[PDB]
């Protein structure tokens, strides 16, 4: 029946975090940048656009609730103005499209929440969920959930492969993305999940 | 408490075509040429890239069922090779976007099956339907439902906006995509319904 794609680092786990709410500002392992608009740079800051894994621990002051998984999640910040472009997180996978077969990608996507010392994160810039083969998009879901300040919400996106798809054999890949159109412009992701079932 | 947004030519029924499978090949009223990367010329003919109407009716070579609504549908074909960019139909309402509401856009997405002066229509070039304010798009479903070949099946988008939203006060609009991802490259859309409700 269903069998599971294996993704790296699919939860954010790596690195490992010891403080609730502390974070890397370095592309979390496994993953790569994904920067078409060159938003985020290649040395990054407190006071850049960044991004990386978040401890969203007990006792957290930015959200309702735990990482959907384990102790982290995976974020992308940026911060030049909305409409500047999108940035995120890319993984090319060792598995390859297959004919005649139903793939589901779920990703849960968080809105960060409340403020510090001046500091503001209310509202949320968007999200794009895109499973790749090659550099094409296959399937994505471009903000479709509401997500509540403080909150998870698992999005799923959905292909379905024929016999005779051109994109046969090609490598599989996963891009999660900040769409930067509004701000607070930071979200974070949790617990990639890639699934294949012949129809 | 749900209302109904007013869209231009929603189900394609202008221009009335008398013959069944007959076809436009001019942008339908109400609506204009999506064309971001020049695919579609000025002037078509039959097999060039091109839009138009046309009439699913009882005995039609191209599905197994009516049109979704009515009499016709909207058509998007691209004869340029895969890759090569995207085109389709877009419409400006005169609804604005305004705060703490849930938008529900419907559109039916079609799969043309059969031949058509000695062409297979086998294969599907991939779909995007989007929900515009000004010129960003709120939400998208780019490509995720599983269409057989011959049938239709309704794509729904869904956006919510917020308090503080940046583009509130903008227009709102609607955008349906030919992603030219593979062959047979035309599609069919039809019956678009947008919905507002407060949250
Ligand atoms: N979950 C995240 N995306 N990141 C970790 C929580 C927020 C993170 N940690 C903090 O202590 C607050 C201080 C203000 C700026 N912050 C941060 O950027
Ligand atoms: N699209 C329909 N359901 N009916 C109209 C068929 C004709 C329409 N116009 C054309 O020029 C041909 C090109 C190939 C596909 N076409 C089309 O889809
Ligand atoms: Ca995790
Ligand atoms: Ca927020
Ligand atoms: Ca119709
Ligand atoms: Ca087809």
């Amino acid at each position: 029946s269903v069998v599971s794609i294996p993704i790296n680092n699919a939860g954010f786990e790596d690195p490992f975090i010891e403080v609730v709410d502390d974070y890397t500002v370095d592309t979390p392992p496994g993953w790569t940048t994904y920067n078409p608009n060159n938003l985020v740079p290649e040395k990054r800051t407190t006071w850049t656009s960044n991004n990386g894994v978040g401890y969203v621990g007990p006792g957290t002051q930015f959200y309702n609730q735990l990482a959907p998984e384990g102790r982290n999640i995976g974020y992308i910040y940026l911060a030049q103005k909305p409409g500047s472009g999108v940035a995120g997180f890319e993984q090319i996978l060792d598995a390859t499209l297959e004919p005649d077969t139903n793939y589901t990608l779920k990703v849960d996507v968080g809105n960060l929440a409340g403020t510090f010392k001046g500091l503001s994160f209310a509202g949320f810039p968007g999200y794009r969920v895109e499973l790749l083969a090659g550099d094409t998009v296959l399937a994505a879901d471009h903000n479709n959930l509401f997500i509540k300040e403080g909150e998870f919400k698992t999005s799923t996106v959905t292909y379905t492969s024929t016999a005779k798809d051109l994109h046969l054999g090609q490598k599989l890949g996963i891009r999660l993305v900040n769409l930067l159109q509004d701000k607070f412009s930071g979200l974070d992701f949790d617990n990639v999940r890639l699934t294949a079932e012949p129809t």
